[PDB]
């Protein structure tokens, strides 16, 4: 029957998903991918649905694809769901009406999550679901982890009995991924109550050959209004169904619901209509000022759609004089938002009183609705009575906004501890987390709720985790912002954040660090902390945790060091219980085992135990002093803006502090140097080369080649070492590689990869570093970068260019932004770029951080996100663009060349009109023509001069990652490409969609284990190469820098050169990957995926096609026969052959009989004599013609679909016969 | 100045369209499809628009290529329309909010159809422009041949001035195929209604190497709702 | 009982062929992403596309099906590209069955590729 | 023809267009059961999903 | 299945109309395109028959059975395989990691090796 | 003694234009649309319309 359990709303819905469904068409999007994993993971540990089967879970290529076949396997008779969000839900749209429309029993689990409009978000909100409203889905909302369990199963059981589809929502974030102790059904207790008539009728009115029917059918004006209207006595007896399961369900549960619930004041005359986890945070509040003898409430709606107003108005209470209604969305020019304009609705359609309704919006994105915003719409309602408003930001732009008080009292449940634990990424805290709030919720009958926030940065990101644990259930849905119990585990954000906020007076603050003395902490701790922890008389604790961890052989890890101080100090257990408990599950758990390591764990523990004693702090500390500024300087906009923001202020930041569409300045990054490396490489200039490579290879750009003649390192520090440099060209300068310790992530790339045995590049821990090189690279950015003196297409030659792309928050070694970072450093002042959603858009612009930055003459990539699907469309936009713009401003010049304008101007107008599409020509006179046209404001000319960032050639590149390219954003790459247009893609391959967590894609190769191919891929890798190289007038080559970097910068300039579309794909190294010996071996890896053959190089340029040359020219070598090592040294593949050894063996000679004969096809393809031939392009001329002019017989039909408005003349329809036939006819005929 | 013509109220709205337009991106869809049919064929013809130059026409694969082309269009300086309906809008939907939300003017000419849901339709009813109800966009109607004609005029023009993407819709057949005695404007009428200076600062924040901004960031908590309510203004 | 269930699924007994029919402007143009991954799943479907070269139904308008130097709406004055390979992009798989069939030339050869199709 | 030598055993997933305009714009439907009530099992989702709504029958 | 071109392209386009057309309207375009289609068809009948008479071929194993059992890609790896931010976060994620930002394991084993201390 | 309101924007929607075009005569006033939307409370329109009515508070 019941079954208790702490897990979080994705995976007690996703609990009951499987139980009752067969079928699960998927597609990965943040925040409900959890649930398709799991169903997979449970699929393939063999767990049975409630008729004994494992679910049939197969990945699309989009979320439109998965509900196409969500629509289809329920016309066909099985019961199906599937599990998505906004983006997500957005495609599944056209078909959730054809599912409705035709009265499928399907059910969609959605994660409520932000519509991307000036920005993208992956956070909360019902913006999306709002978006799906009018497609006749029934939408049952979930406020916890407790209601998403039970509404998933309502939903399930209704929609099976209805005949109506349903739409089981729950907020993204605040409810898929709160940890809450929670109990669930078993699937026997779901299965009896499944109304087997209905089920039995579903299978039996379902498509089948042996009974077959039509559907789908066009319909015209006749028919077509009954028709919609036919399905009325369904939706009419759905809330009734609803109702129904509501009380099945509570009879096994004793968990009651209705459509609409009241909660609070029964003569309440202020009330709040809301829906969401909201509601939880809603009743809470309620729960302390009725206490307090205000007369409030709330009413929860539970069944959206159908809106049933006989249930909200059962819900009211007559005693309400002021009621508001929350919306979580924004639609912009609406009279009012969804929820709100309904509930009007049902007060005018009941033509009574009228309580005078209130709008209000909140927790956009995931915007925090705390109990003080919800005291303030109150407070609104007695007061102010200010109408559609907007709660948790300060809006000074258009005033929407009610003003909130912070120091409201805490709202939480009488003996509720709060706990704030500060991590670094990768340190264990969150793990330890989950893990403590497993045992404890196992080993104590209290309420416990887990809530974590994460950085955007990739590698060395902040960690924030919210626990709370009660006697009383806890309805928190909100950050902890009265801590009782405060962890700080990395001691390096003592400086930076604000890590007692809020605190308890005589909270517990533990802190990890090694200042162990007074002067250690005096001098380490600013004073704002040292006040707070004196003011608010709270117990201090210091552990030097990297200390103990060393000292019992752990070597440095805190985790559970970090986790002995919470059981001992948090309170929420007794010392030997806790202890016991924990001992015991170190024992039960850990990473590779052997009872010598459980033994360090028990070491760890005990050393912990022992060393957890108060920081007795002077009561000085109650007047320490503020510190004198020693920092650099920096931009307005870094200062005002992006600082607040990377400090965690930025809810802070008012309306008025950004811009309306949502842009943001490039370069901020440059300012970060967030010194996050453990390791950073030294120069050692005696074996030094001078060959640029490590520059070349930093997925960072932390490595900066400095070619200065001598005039220029006057002010240069003392250790500025620079050799002399090496070079035909290079005479009188100065070599010196310099490292920015400070950008750098500590990968090892560069070291690796450079050339001499006795290394130029050598590890080093970054405070041996700093001191030395801070103030140098400081100095280093002074000098002019010398892109002049050598090819910028060369490899020396690109490291003496600006990189445009510096500092993005990719993970410390990702084999992504290597390949941008050049790119950029050959056309990045040139350069439009429409970037896929991923990685990609990740790292490239997640705010407040933006690594793309202009030269020294404010040039640089313009950069856009769409959307994941349409990247390669976005990108042929923004030249369908510069084509029509850039020949309007050549129409012009034409013009001009008529006018009394200047002999100068003429010159330089035929100049650019000769060579407007050659980058270097157009620019040429481009400038020229910025110079002599300077000041003209009327007339062709002024016009004219109003153009000139129309000048010089720009370069349209569309970058992505493979599941783009692959699967969603393939067709329309595809259609690009086959424009004939000129665009370039530049596709960074991971071989999975890395940005979401390692899910399949169609580039994924036989035998990589991955999300949806968990037990080995078992399809081989889709040659998008090709399948596109088939074209015959698309430039296509393959990549991989660590192997050569000469081929890629070739590959690069004659893909971009090439007069049409290119299509460039890099292997790219990944985490996802599981590179065994480090991310530093990208390189080396990039090398062997070469060498092996698993990914040959090679290049097809049309233009040799027209010269009667083989466009396909390979440039890897036939496989070593290193394979097998290649794959072994790879985790994605190496798993496999521990887990199931007989089918890695499989697979892994699969994939290098598959490379065999590929790279066997390659050499084939260079060596024929049969080749499509290529022409450049075709001019614009004037003229066209219809069809059908002229034709002997009828050229359209009599349908309204081929009506234009000259059809209609008499014509031939072919009812007659032949030609011949009817000439012979009447031949026959005489008469 | 006014030219009398008996037309259908695709090719009214079309007159109109082409001329206020630069680039198009295009994909068929009854009832909507002789709007894209004819631009194309008038920029064969060599037809002008207010800046004397034919239009850019492109067919993509499908709408939401479309929409994602005519986002593109707009975040590079270039006035850009499409012609649609149901099943088609739909698929725009997505692109639609982001149009929006980057106060882009872009300007979609819509024959209403209906949504296929128990069976598909060719013809008029407004469930698909009430789909894109929440994106963002102004919505403009017309009830006539004649008012194709002159909501097409308006919608074009405010979305210049205000950057407030537009969708002018008129009901499929019911109006976009009757044919009716109207009075249309000549090209240069409709040029000297434009506000150039709107024109001029939309070409200015338009993406450009030569100075370039970062378009479509990822978002949190933090700032997320600030920036959704920073529009406003605009609206 | 388990033999009661059995007899509740006759429908189901004799093996289905699941067909999949579209002509070339949702094979080539807007269908080609999903069916390029229907194909790529390695599942038991039979797609059948009536190549008209053009969208039919609609009006006329060009197809990436649509040959070089043909006349269609959006293609009027001759399509510019030439026609995209579809059978040989998918033929790039390994397990996917292709074929071309054309009544007219040979009937035989028409039943011989759906029977090997199929 | 493919109906006469599969017909009796088939799913149709008909994407929008020609196909879907003579094979089932109301009231006329052309395909037909045999002698035995088996026939095609006929139907239209979208235009963009056909090849997905018939690899879900599949399902 | 067919043979080579039979040199009637020229007579079955101009048999139809949408190649026809082009033919009265824009003659010189029209011979062009024509010739071109021509050219296309030639080099693509070559290119068939270059399959055909191949050596070289993708193999081909039927399908695969319903097996029990499934790993996670991060199960043993060396170093973090998942990343900090909220995409990648799933139930059991937070556990420690080598997240690459002390270099590779020789680099580390070596500077390890080169400060005993 | 009949009329009618003709809606020219329909987003944004601007109540103020909306009631400049009401006859403070109106007594029975039904919405028209030209959609359905299963479940909803009320189309379109008529919610929007609602709306303003009770925005207004007369
Ligand atoms: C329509 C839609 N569904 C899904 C998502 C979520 N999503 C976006 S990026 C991505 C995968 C990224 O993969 P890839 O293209 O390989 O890029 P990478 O991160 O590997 O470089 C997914 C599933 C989305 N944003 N929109
Ligand atoms: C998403 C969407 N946009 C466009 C249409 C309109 N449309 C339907 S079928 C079709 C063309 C038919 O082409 P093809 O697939 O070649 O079929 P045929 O008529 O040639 O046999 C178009 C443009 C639609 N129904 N839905
Ligand atoms: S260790 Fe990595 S991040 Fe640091 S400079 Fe070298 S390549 Fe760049
Ligand atoms: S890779 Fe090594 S040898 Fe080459 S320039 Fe860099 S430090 Fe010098
Ligand atoms: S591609 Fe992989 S290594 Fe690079 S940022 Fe993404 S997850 Fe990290
Ligand atoms: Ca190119
Ligand atoms: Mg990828
Ligand atoms: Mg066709």
């Amino acid at each position: 029957g019941k079954k208790m359990m702490t897990t979080d709303g994705n995976t007690a819905t996703a609990h009951v998903a499987y139980a009752m469904s067969e079928v699960a068409a998927i597609y990965p999007i943040t925040p409900s991918s959890t649930m398709g994993e799991e169903a997979d993971d449970w699929a393939a540990q063999g767990r049975k649905n409630i008729f004994g089967q494992t679910l049939t879970i197969r990945e699309m290529q989009s979320e439109a694809g998965a509900a196409g076949a969500v629509h289809g396997a329920l016309a066909a008779g099985a019961l199906t769901t599937t599990f998505t969000a906004s983006q997500g839900l957005l495609l599944m749209i056209p078909n959730m009406y054809k599912i409705s429309g035709e009265l499928l029993p399907g059910v969609f689990h959605v994660t409520a999550r932000a519509i991307a409009a000036h920005a993208l978000s992956i956070f909360g909100d019902h913006q999306d679901i709002y978006a799906a409203r009018q497609t006749g889905f029934a939408m049952l909302a979930s406020s916890s982890v407790q209601e998403a369990h039970d509404m998933a199963l309502v939903a399930h059981l209704a929609a099976i009995e209805s005949n109506v589809p349903f739409m089981h929502f729950f907020d993204g974030f605040r409810t898929s991924h709160e940890i809450q102790k929670i109990e669930v059904l078993d699937y026997a207790d779901m299965a009896s109550l499944v109304n087997q008539k209905a089920l039995a009728e579903f299978r039996a009115k379902s498509m089948n050959p042996e009974h077959p029917h039509v559907r789908g059918t066009a319909q015209n004006p006749d028919i077509y209004f009954q028709g919609r209207e036919a399905a009325n006595p369904y939706y009419l007896k759905v809330p009734g169904i609803v109702a129904e399961y509501m009380q099945k369900v509570a009879s096994l549960t004793g968990r009651s619901y209705k459509l609409f619930d009241y909660v609070g004041a029964p003569d309440a005359e202020r009330v709040i209509v809301s829906m969401g986890s909201s509601c939880e945070t809603i009743e809470e509040v309620i729960n302390h000022l009725a206490a307090k003898g205000e007369k409030i409430g709330l009413i929860k709606v539970r069944l959206y759609r159908p809106f049933v107003s006989e249930a909200f108005f059962a819900a009211l209470p007559a005693s309400a004089k002021v009621i508001t209604v929350l919306d979580r969305t924004k639609e912009p020019g609406a009279p009012g938002d969804p929820l709100y304009l309904d509930v009007c609705s049902a007060f005018v359609e009941r033509g009574e009183a009228m309580p005078k309704i209130l709008a209000g919006r909140y927790g956009l994105g995931s915007k925090e609705f705390s109990p003080a915003m919800v005291k303030s719409v109150y407070d609104n309602m007695s007061g102010a009575k200010k109408n559609h408003f907007t709660v948790g930001i300060e809006d000074d732009v258009t005033g929407t906004s009610l003003p909130v008080d912070n120091a409201f009292a805490d709202t939480t449940p009488k003996g509720t501890i709060q706990c704030q634990f500060w991590g670094l990424g990768a340190d264990g805290t969150v793990g330890a987390n989950k893990q403590a709030i497993k045992i404890i919720g196992d080993n104590t009958d209290l309420f416990a709720q887990g809530y974590f926030s994460y950085d955007s940065k990739k590698s060395g990101g902040i960690t924030i985790s919210h626990l709370r644990f009660g006697e009383k259930p806890i309805q928190s849905t909100y950050l902890v912002n009265r801590a009782d119990y405060v962890a700080c585990h990395n001691p390096a954000y003592v400086g930076i954040y604000d890590i007692l906020e809020g605190i308890k007076d005589g909270g517990t603050f533990v802190l990890n660090s090694p200042w162990s003395s007074l002067e250690d902490m005096d001098k380490h701790l600013p004073s704002g902390i040292k006040r707070t922890i004196a003011n608010k008389k709270l117990k201090f604790y210091n552990i030097d945790a990297v200390k103990i961890a060393t000292d019992v052989g752990l070597g440095g890890r805190i985790n559970m060091i970090m986790q002995t101080a919470f059981f001992k100090l948090a309170g929420v257990l007794p010392f030997e219980k806790a202890v016991d408990l924990l001992k015991k599950s170190i024992h039960k758990a850990y990473g590779k085992k052997g009872e010598k390591i459980v033994k360090m764990n028990t070491d760890a523990v005990d050393q912990a135990v022992t060393s957890l004693q108060e920081f007795k702090y002077p009561d000085s500390w109650k007047d320490a002093p503020a510190e004198t500024k020693a920092e650099p300087m920096t931009n307005e906009f870094f200062k005002n803006v992006v600082k607040p923001i990377l400090t965690q202020q930025g809810d802070k930041l008012p309306v008025s502090a950004f811009e309306a569409d949502g842009r943001f300045p490039l370069g901020t990054s440059q300012f970060e140097k967030r010194g996050v490396a453990i390791n950073v490489p030294q120069w050692v200039p005696e074996n030094c080369i001078q060959c640029n490579q490590c520059a070349f290879v930093c997925p960072h750009s932390a490595i900066l080649p400095v070619l200065a003649k001598e005039e220029e390192l006057v002010g240069a520090p003392a250790n500025f070492t620079a050799l002399e440099a090496k070079g035909k060209e290079l005479k009188g300068y100065k070599f010196r590689i310099q490292i920015n310790t400070l950008d750098c992530m500590g990968c090892g790339n560069c070291a690796d990869i450079c050339p001499p045995k006795e290394k130029a590049l050598v590890m080093q821990p970054l405070d041996t570093q700093r001191d030395a090189q801070v103030p140098n690279l400081e100095y280093a950015a002074r000098i002019p970068v010398k892109s002049e003196v050598l090819p910028r297409d060369s490899l020396k030659g690109s490291q003496f260019q600006e990189p445009l792309m510096e500092f993005s928050g990719a993970c410390s070694g990702c084999g992504e932004t290597p390949y941008v970072r050049v790119i950029t450093q050959l056309f990045g002042e040139r350069m439009f770029i429409a970037n896929a959603t991923g990685c990609s858009s990740i790292w490239g612009a997640s705010a407040p951080s933006m690594p793309y930055k202009t030269n020294r003459l404010g040039q640089g990539p313009a950069w856009g996100n769409s959307l994941f699907e349409d990247a390669a469309e976005y990108g042929f936009g923004m030249n369908m663009s510069m084509f029509a713009r850039r020949t309007h401003l050549a129409d012009l010049a034409a013009k001009a060349l008529e006018s009394d304008a200047s002999g100068d101007v003429k010159e330089a107008l035929q100049g650019w009109l000769a060579g407007k599409n050659d980058p270097i020509k157009s620019k040429e006179y481009g400038d020229k023509l910025k110079k002599l046209l300077a000041g003209q404001k009327d007339g062709l000319l002024g016009q004219i001069a109003a153009m000139s960032d129309l000048y010089t050639k720009k370069s349209v590149w569309i970058f992505g990652g493979d599941g783009w390219a692959y699967d969603i954003g393939y067709g329309g790459l595809d259609h690009v490409l086959a424009s004939g247009e000129d665009v370039n893609v530049f596709v960074m391959d991971t071989e999975v969609y890395s940005n979401t967590g390692g899910q399949s894609s169609k580039a994924t190769p036989t035998g990589a284990v991955a999300k949806f191919a968990a037990a080995g891929k078992r399809t081989g890798k889709k040659d998008l190469a090709r399948m596109v190289m088939t074209y015959g007038y698309v430039y296509v080559a393959t990549v991989s820098m660590g192997y050569s970097k000469q081929q890629f910068l070739k590959v690069l300039k004659e893909a971009e050169s090439f007069p049409g579309p290119s299509l460039v794909i890099a292997y790219a190294t990944c985490i996802n990957q599981g590179l065994r010996k480090g991310m530093g071996k990208s390189q080396d890896v990039m090398n062997t995926a070469v060498k092996s053959g698993y990914w040959p190089l090679f290049r097809y340029d049309p233009r040799l096609a027209a010269q009667g040359k083989n466009p396909f020219q390979l440039d890897s070598k036939a496989p070593d026969g290193s394979v097998e090592e290649f794959l072994m040294a790879q985790n994605r593949f190496a798993v496999l052959d521990r887990s199931f050894p007989e089918d890695a063996k499989r697979l892994r000679a699969q994939v290098a009989h598959e490379l065999d004969v590929r790279f066997k096809e390659l050499e084939h393809m260079a060596a024929t004599n049969i080749f499509e031939s290529f022409a450049p392009a075709g001019g614009k001329a004037d003229g066209s013609v219809d069809f059908g002019e002229g034709a002997e017989f009828c050229t359209r039909d009599d349908t309204p679909m081929m009506a234009r408005p000259d059809s209609g003349e008499a014509c031939d329809q072919n009812r007659a016969g032949t030609s011949e036939q009817q000439g012979d006819l009447s031949k026959r005929t005489k008469k």
